């Protein structure tokens, strides 16, 4: 994978770990 | 399209909120 | 020292680690 | 800040949220 694609999955795993953190 | 500096200026601040949040859950 | 490549690696196998405890969390 | 520096950042802010989260559970 390109840096650049493995960078937007780097912030899709971020914006999920934000999600479910702001739940509890 | 989006360049590699503003992905990065986008997961640095949702590092920012992340380190914020678990902090506050921190709390005593 | 390290590659930008390597960087990555081991930011992605942080965030296995950091969302496997949160499932397990509590 | 070098693109170099600032994953070098962000792997170091990972390490504090595992730290984080560890003391939470």
């Amino acid at each position: 994978l390109s840096i650049e694609a493995r960078l937007e999955s780097i912030e899709e795993k971020l914006s999920m770990i934000l999600g479910l953190l702001r739940t509890l």
